[PDB]
Order: C-alpha cells, then structure tokens, then sequence
C-alpha cells in the first residue's frame, strides 16, 4: 500500500510519499527517511489510508 509521511520541521517543511508492503516495514523505511532527511519529534500515524506524520 502506498505510505505517506510529512515532517514539519522548526525551518523546514518536508513532505513525501512512499509505497510499501506493511506498516512495520513503512516505519523501518519511513522512520529512516525522517530521521536521516530531517530530525524525529513527535509521530502521529492517520489509520485513513496509512499516514505518518513527524515534526519536531
């Protein structure tokens, strides 16, 4: 299925979308993006169509 994610950054809004297999994997592959594109703050997942949303 195809994963969405969006980080809202203090100076930077940066926002993707990603497809996938499971949620699991999503949070290896979406969890890695946040963390290595921009920083990891909160997380708040949308259970609409498998949304990830991380700012900080």
């Amino acid at each position: 299925t195809t994963y969405k994610l969006i980080l809202n950054l203090k100076q930077a809004k940066e926002e993707a979308i990603k497809e996938l297999v499971d949620a699991a994997t999503a949070e290896k592959y979406f969890k890695l993006y946040a963390n290595a594109k921009t920083v990891e703050g909160v997380w708040t997942y949308k259970d609409e169509t498998k949304t990830f949303t991380v700012t900080e």
